[PDB]
């Protein structure tokens, strides 16, 4: 486990991953899920608090509670955006906590919590679960905790599979400070900071009015804003004015938007926008230093710089896509001062200051330097047709250098002289350079930080070589090459050098003054980084082995990203070089290459990768044109030399170049050797012959209205294009066609040209009738060179098919196996040249195409489900046409689909020559075709089984010890409250804890299943598999209607291909019989009918359909001509409903077996809303080996909670099984074992019934057998246990994102066996009604309120308030005890508060309207909570609030014996006090606490309650009864 391999061994080299589309600005679905729990410490006085949840504009609220400072909400939100990963991770999630807010006025705010969106999408799941936010007063730095807000966020893209931990119950004493919400290593304390962003000065502003700009800088930060000053008519404006914030450190709103805008009255326009990453200008813990930044200058893009009335690329201004122009530089720093908040000396306001900055030099972000970039443009071809044949130029800018048209000794030649284009083909232009390339050069002038850039080139060298070795391991782990893991070696040993090579290259020109702060840490940073890195790069190396190779892959990408992360400089020094494409002085489209990748260096790996090279520049439309059906033809395609460099350093700027030319350089440069020529005269050229190998395709896109293409393929080699023949009504052709491109001419000998080849593109496209034709996708490939000196031989030629990932636009298109070799001609002519062997079409040669072997394919036709209406009639005679490679058989064909969508022969087969290399196979095509009469066959759908991998037969290991069958192996194994409830919450717990084992008994147990029952085994397709038949063309990833509307039925059935040479012992032990071949225990093709038992347990986490931010769900289940909807048991107002229902449909099986249970939101106006649905597809599941019928349970009991529910015993389970299995068995000998095959078990040989007596049986050893089926020998099997499995709900309208968690399982049962019994009570518990009663005895050293007017004594008139449920259903006042001189009353009255109570959940049950004018009851669950209030009656005024105490009647602390041995620690947060349950000592008496908040926001003690607490059930308390106050029964004094 040492050696290793330094070299690319797989061909990853010769397919690029060119991609047109970029991520920067393209909209994704995005989904923000808040569930606020609760609040608890909440700092106010009589508070009614109301958590005001916000994710960037958007808003939303939960319920109002009545006076607490510990409330509980519960309440779910969902926001829902279309926009771009930049734009979305920069919104603000605040979770504010406001009272008195109501229809006019605003709420007062107590505390709030500010994050973004991006630091909860760096969680490890994307969210934070049950974390309690710190509340922070945001207008006051001297104030202290706010309170917390425990509450759960979770982010989701499109197409994010998110493990969310279950809903149990959260019956536990939960830490606040060891669950807070922070990411990890914010510290828990925040201290208050102040960030200076210090705005200087602006160079280059574009025209903006008509002329002149009056700009001024924006900045945005964590939700807050200021601007500086407006510098009146200047392209060069100087503000000298810093925008200085007041938030928390370290900040969880991680980007600041700096925007230069333009002022206007009619219109405020933006001009550039830069985002300053607060990653990138700093690091936390000890070694780590504050958010630091220049003085520097920054480069903006956006927009192209001249002006319209209107501009469509205006949102490039904005920062939300690749700026296609340079739009300013602005001179930029920020400082971070962490405030002293204890000082009263400096004001406590967090108003956004805007003051005047201390002016700096120019010199400070260094001296300025000529630079001189040159340019080459060899090849200009692959033009837009669409673009017109006007002439073409081709202008190159950098900065404002080189725009003559828009921006603002030597003269600098910026563009290319104008050509005609001549037509490649009917898309396609090329410019007829030939032999002369048209040439530019700029002078610039930029400050000298070239030693970011070249600490850039080193890091961004290290992530190419690991980019490149990774993609290496990746690809010839996919063509399945020997020893990936020797490779991955090789390429962590160069990623240690380079890391090692980093050390010693960044620490020149430390010295040098010029170096800002933020310079110098992130150089200390980089270093320390890459030698952790190095390190942890050698610590990794010896952990890559034959099986641990593919995640050591995935934990090497995360240095990749790091070294992505740490090569970004974040202080810009030269802005990117932009080339566009020119027409009639018409801007059309763009590239945008880094200046650092052309900057030029003595030491190589600080020399850019794109220095002194030739680079395959493509064309790209500009905003939201180059996406979409604009942006799929290639705009144009340049090989463009590049150099850039000082000018002292220009001495070498042509050496990359080809040799053998001529320098033609301008009229002022006759006679310098050192003037840059304006063109190249190549005179050496060096004839080729390409020889594009066009085998075959796969899986590409349907862009005709069956479902299918007419694809043929088009290659692009230099100025040349040639085109295959098109094949009628297929995905996957084989075009098996040579395409030589002759007498092809390279001007100039070019360096490495083995190495690096001019690349090929190849685009497929759908013939169409009237002679248009539809993109269907794009490859890109590299020929394999051969020179006139080398010899055509092994191991290099002949060159070997390899697959080239086709794209339309982002979407994958199918993979182009074809092969591309570029031969050389030499001087001897094309003698040297190997020899060419349907008329002027030529095939791939011999020793290019694959050798073929003969296969048998086996099809197995089971059936066809859901056959939808083709063209408008209904689909009757179906017959399934099956193909691959040429050859193929088609199905018996079924005389009425209605009856019986059956096949009479039930396995057929083919002979087929197929690819000796499994990997080169191609793709079997399932087509079922309505067959009509007199020939009019029409097409209903189509399927491509793109991998034949999985059903290619092998002989079974028999030499594995399981099969071995011999040798004996012996393996052993109040209380009737229960209920199903029981053992779900215990299964429930048990998988919380399986999956913390997983990550790092009194009660029987079932098994729940996160996922779908489908994704624990193998989604039953053990024998029988789906197809999914497809009609119509695909849809976008982007406003396309997905697969799943494409899907017109479904095939059910199986293949078998295997080498025909059959040995005869291979054949006889897969017990080949001629009537049905390999698929040997096939069950019975009849129909059967079935019923179909879905218990529905409870829904999570539902998305809201109403207008109040809930949904009032059912469950509506359709099953063949079922069609069930529960409008009348819809559970209204809840967001995680628990339905506990079971609902019977009997089913024909295999006809009626695709099973949809839904969610629907019931809505009293309209039609009711789809939350969700999940399709289960029963079939699979009943035919199943794995016995997906009826769950079986883990022990066996005839009564209770633990009920078997199966008709079928288990001793018959085990007798059905050991007879379809043909195994010898089962044989019960004494009650207490069972011997199966070569294995006995034994158990308990007794069970008891509902009276408990003993009575012998043989089904707990049955039981045990069955739960260890998966240890038998011959037809061993792991036997689907008794279980809940979690479905997604999904939404076709809201595809992507799921929506929902339906938990429920699936019951079957054949009506032919006997039936089974009534379906469990599953249904909710019912609450046990209790009664608690409350005597208010006394009072003590409660605070005086009042004052007398005239004489000034205080005095109080003490009453108490108490509720249990709240204060609308609950409030109870005791009369009033006028005239307090000494804090001391006297009530003996007593409450009464009957309430409903979950014993489980510890939650109060109660059934009441949401507001006045609600249709219906909603069930709130509340906390257990008896809430004891003092109040000061007055009779001219409203009652005064004295304080409080919030008993919790599970965790409330024991009453003191006397008033005196009260003290405010009982109620706070000490811990010396003990806690009491009211629900097991029944009965309390003591004194409480009664306290308030002052001015100075800490409690006080504000009075003491002597309180008796006696809790009893409603029947003891109608044998027991009392009154309320003091009236009979039991009067009080
Ligand atoms: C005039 C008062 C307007 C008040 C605001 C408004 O538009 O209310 C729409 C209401 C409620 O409809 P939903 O709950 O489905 O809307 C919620 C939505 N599905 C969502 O999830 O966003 O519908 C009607 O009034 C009847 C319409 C059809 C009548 C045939
Ligand atoms: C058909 C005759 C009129 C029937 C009017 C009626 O009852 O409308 C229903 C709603 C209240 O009922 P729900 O919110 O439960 O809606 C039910 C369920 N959650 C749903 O989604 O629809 O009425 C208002 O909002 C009026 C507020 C007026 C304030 C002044
Ligand atoms: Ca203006
Ligand atoms: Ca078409
Ligand atoms: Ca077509
Ligand atoms: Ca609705
Ligand atoms: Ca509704
Ligand atoms: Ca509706
Ligand atoms: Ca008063
Ligand atoms: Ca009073
Ligand atoms: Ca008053």
């Amino acid at each position: 486990s040492v050696t290793a391999l330094t070299s690319n061994v797989s061909n990853k080299r010769s397919k690029p991953d060119i991609k047109m589309e970029p991520s920067a600005g393209r909209p994704m679905d995005y989904q923000v899920s808040i569930t606020v729990i609760e609040a608890r410490q909440l700092v106010g006085l009589n508070m009614d608090p109301v958590v005001c949840v916000e994710v960037g504009d958007d808003k939303k609220y939960t319920s109002m509670k009545e006076s607490t400072n510990c409330p509980y909400y519960n309440e779910y939100f969902v926001f829902d955006f279309h926009v771009s990963p930049d734009v979305m991770f920069d919104k603000i999630i605040k979770i504010s906590v406001i009272h008195s807010k109501n229809l006019l006025r605003s709420g007062t705010l107590v505390g709030s919590f500010k994050m973004d969106v991006g630091t909860v999408y760096s969680q490890p799941e994307h969210q934070f679960h049950h974390k309690w936010a710190i509340l922070s007063d945001p207008d006051d730095i001297s104030a202290g905790l706010k309170g917390y807000v425990k509450c759960d966020v979770a982010v989701v893209g499109k197409g994010d599979n998110i493990k969310t931990p279950h809903k149990a119950n959260e019956t536990d004493e939960d830490d606040i400070e060891g669950n807070l919400l922070l990411p990890e290593g914010v510290p828990p304390e925040r201290q208050w900071a102040r960030f200076y962003v210090k705005i200087y000065r602006a160079e280059g502003l574009p025209r903006m009015n008509t002329d002149l700009v009056d700009p001024y800088v924006q900045v945005f930060f964590a939700g807050q804003k200021g601007k500086t000053s407006v510098q009146k008519s200047s392209y060069e404006p100087l503000w000298n004015e810093q925008v200085v914030f007041t938030d928390l450190f370290p900040p969880l709103c991680k980007r600041m938007k700096v925007q230069i805008r333009d002022s206007d009255k009619v219109n405020d326009v933006a001009i550039g926008t830069h985002f300053i990453d607060l990653r990138k200008i700093s690091n936390d813990g000890d070694k780590g230093f504050l958010p630091t930044l220049g003085p520097a200058w920054v480069n903006m893009y956006g927009s192209t710089r001249n002006y319209t009335l209107l501009d469509e690329h205006q949102d490039l201004n904005e920062g939300l896509g690749e700026g296609v122009s340079f739009r300013a530089r602005l001179m930029l720093g920020l400082a971070v001062e962490i405030l002293d908040t204890s000082n009263p000396e400096l004001t406590s306001s967090t108003e956004v200051q805007v003051e005047q900055a201390t002016p700096v030099s120019e010199s400070c972000t260094g001296r300025m330097e000529e630079f001189f970039l040159f340019g080459a443009f060899l090849e200009a071809s692959m033009i837009d047709r669409k673009n017109g044949d006007k002439p073409i130029t081709f202008e190159v800018t950098i900065g404002n250098y080189g725009n003559e048209v828009d921006g603002m000794d030597l003269a600098s030649v910026s563009s290319t002289p104008p050509m005609r284009p001549q037509i490649t083909d009917r898309n396609y232009f090329h410019l007829p350079y030939l032999e002369r390339k048209p040439c530019i050069y700029i002078k610039s002038w930029w400050p000298d930080q070239r030693r970011r850039l070249y600490n850039a080139n080193i890091m961004d060298h290290i992530a190419d070589k690991l980019e490149e070795g990774l993609n290496d391991v990746q690809e010839m782990i996919k063509t399945e090459k020997s020893y990936p893991e020797r490779r991955l070696r090789g390429v962590l040993e160069e990623l240690s050098c380079g890391c090692h090579r980093f050390l010693s290259l960044s620490d020149k020109d430390q010295g040098r003054s010029s170096r800002t702060r933020l310079d110098r840490e992130r150089l200390k940073s980089c270093m320390r980084e890459l030698e952790s890195m190095g390190q942890q790069a050698k610590s990794l190396r010896a952990q890559v082995k034959r099986h641990t190779v593919r995640d050591k892959l995935r934990s090497c990408q995360n240095f990749l990203q790091k070294l992505r992360f740490l090569a970004d400089e974040p202080q810009h020094s030269i802005p990117d070089v932009f080339i566009w494409m020119m027409s009639n002085n018409k801007r059309i489209a763009y590239a945008r290459v880094p200046s650092k990748d052309l900057l030029f260096s003595i030491v190589e790996e600080e020399l850019g990768k794109d220095c002194a090279k030739v680079k395959t520049l493509f064309l790209k439309l500009p905003g939201k044109r180059g996406f979409g059906s604009a942006g799929w033809t290639v705009q144009a395609k340049l090989e463009l030399y590049l150099w850039l460099g000082l000018s002292k350093q220009r001495k070498d700027f042509l050496c990359g170049l080809p040799c053998g030319f001529e320098e033609v350089k301008a009229a002022q440069g006759l006679g310098l050797h050192s003037f840059p020529p304006i063109s190249l005269v190549y005179t050496k050229k060096q004839a080729f012959q390409l020889r594009a190998h066009m085998y075959q395709a796969r899986s590409l896109f349907a862009a005709d209205s069956s479902g299918l293409s007419d694809p043929f393929a088009r290659v692009f080699f230099i100025n040349q294009s040639q085109c295959t023949e098109v094949l009628n009504e297929t995905l996957c052709p084989t075009w098996d066609q040579m395409l030589v491109f002759d007498n092809l001419e390279l001007y100039g000998e070019a360096h490495e040209l083995r190495d690096d080849p001019p690349i090929i593109v190849i685009e497929i496209y759908d013939q169409d009738s009237m002679g248009k034709a539809d993109f269907m996708g794009r490859t890109f490939a590299k020929p394999l060179v051969k020179m006139a000196d080398e010899a055509y031989c092994p191991p290099r030629f002949p060159p070997q098919l390899e697959y080239y990932q086709i794209y339309r636009g982002s979407a994958t298109a199918g993979d182009l196996l074809a092969a591309f070799e570029l031969l050389q001609i030499g001087p001897s002519g094309k003698a040297d040249l190997p020899p060419i062997n349907r008329g002027p079409i030529m095939p791939v040669p011999v020793g290019i195409r694959p050798v073929l072997s003969k296969y048998r394919v086996e099809v197995l036709f089971w059936g066809l489900r859901d056959l939808k209406r083709v063209n408008l009639a209904q689909v009757d005679r179906p017959r399934v046409d099956i193909e691959c490679a040429g050859k193929g058989v088609q199905s018996s064909l079924i005389h009425n689909y209605k009856k019986n969508p059956n096949f009479n022969t039930l396995v057929k087969w083919f002979e087929v020559d197929l690819p000796e290399n499994e990997l080169l196979h191609p793709p079997l095509n399932i087509r079922v075709v309505d067959c009509r009469a007199f020939g009019r066959y029409t097409l209903v759908g189509s399927h491509a089984v793109s991998s034949l991998r999985r059903f290619i037969y092998r002989p079974p290991d028999r030499s594995a010890p399981n099969w071995n069958t011999t040798g004996e192996v012996v393996v052993s194994m109040d209380e009737s409250m229960l209920d199903w409830w029981s053992k779900y919450f215990a299964s429930i717990d048990t998988m919380k804890e399986q999956l913390r084992q997983h990550e790092t008994a009194k009660i029987d147990e079932l098994k729940v299943y996160p996922k779908e029952l489908e994704s624990e085994f193998d989604s039953f397709e053990d024998w029988l598999h789906t197809f999914n038949l497809l009609r119509g063309k695909t849809g976008d990833d982007e406003d396309g209607s997905t697969e799943e509307e494409r899907i017109v039925g479904r095939f059910k059935g199986s293949l078998c291909v295997y080498k025909v040479p059959l040995p005869e012992d291979v054949s006889r032990e897969a017990g080949y019989d001629p009537t049905y071949g390999m698929f040997q225990g096939i069950p019975s093709n009849d129909p059967i009918n079935v019923l179909v038992r879905i218990y529905v347990v409870r829904a999570t986490d539902l998305h809201p359909a109403d207008i109040n931010g809930k949904a009032d769900p059912y469950i509506a289940i359709k099953l063949g001509k079922t069609d069930i909807r529960d409008k009348e048991n819809y559970i209204s107002k809840q967001l995680n409903p628990v339905f506990g229902k079971s609902f019977d449909i009997e089913a024909s099986f295999p006809m009626e077996s695709m099973l949809t249970v839904a969610v629907y939101d019931w809505d009293l106006v309209g039609t009711d809303d789809l939350i969700g649905e999940t399709k289960i597809d029963l079939e699979n599941r009943f035919y199943s080996k794995h016995r997906a019928t009826c769950g079986i349970a883990q022990t066996y009991s005839i009564h209770g909670y633990n009920i078997w529910r199966d008709p079928m015993k288990p001793s018959q389970i085990l007798t059905r099984l050991c007879k379809e299995g043909k195994v010898d068995g089962p044989h019960f000998g004494p009650h207490g074992r069972v011997r199966v095959a070569n294995r006995v078990f034994t158990g308990p040989s007794e069970i008891e019934d509902e009276n408990g007596q003993r009575k012998p049986t043989d089904e707990h050893v049955a039981l045990s057998a069955l739960r260890h089926w998966e240890d038998i020998p011959r037809v061993g099997c792991r036997l689907v246990p008794e279980h809940v499995e979690t479905r997604p709900l999904l939404n076709p309208d809201k595809p992507g994102i799921e929506q929902g968690r339906l938990e429920l399982w699936v019951d079957m049962f054949p009506m032919d066996m006997p039936a089974p019994g009534t379906p469990l009570d599953i249904s909710p518990r019912k609450p046990k009604k209790y009664e608690l009663r409350v005597i208010v005895w006394n009072t003590d050293e409660v605070v005086l309120e009042d004052d007398d007017f005239f004489t000034g004594e205080k005095s109080s008139d003490i009453f108490v308030r108490g509720w249990l449920k709240g204060q609308q259903e609950d409030k109870q006042d005791t009369d009033v005890h006028y005239h307090s001189l000494t804090g001391e009353g006297n009530f003996n009255w007593r409450y009464l508060f009957p309430f409903d109570y979950l014993a489980a959940e510890e939650k109060i049950v109660m059934s009441k309207k949401e507001s006045m004018f609600s249709w219906d009851e909603t069930e709130y669950k509340i906390p257990a909570r008896l809430t004891l209030q003092i109040w000061d009656a007055d009779h001219f005024s409203a009652d005064d609030f004295l304080g409080a105490i919030e008993l919790d009647l599970n965790r409330f602390p024991r009453g003191a014996k006397t008033a005196k041995q009260c003290t405010m620690e009982m109620a706070t947060g000490e811990v010396d006090v003990p806690l009491v349950s009211i629900f097991k000592q029944k009965r309390v008496k003591g004194w409480w606490p009664l306290l308030a908040r002052n001015e100075n926001d800490e409690f006080e003690l504000t009075g003491k309650v002597e309180a008796e607490l006696h809790l009893l059930t409603a029947e003891e308390a109608e044998k027991n009864p009392v009154g309320l106050a003091r009236n009979e029964p039991d009067p009080l004094e």
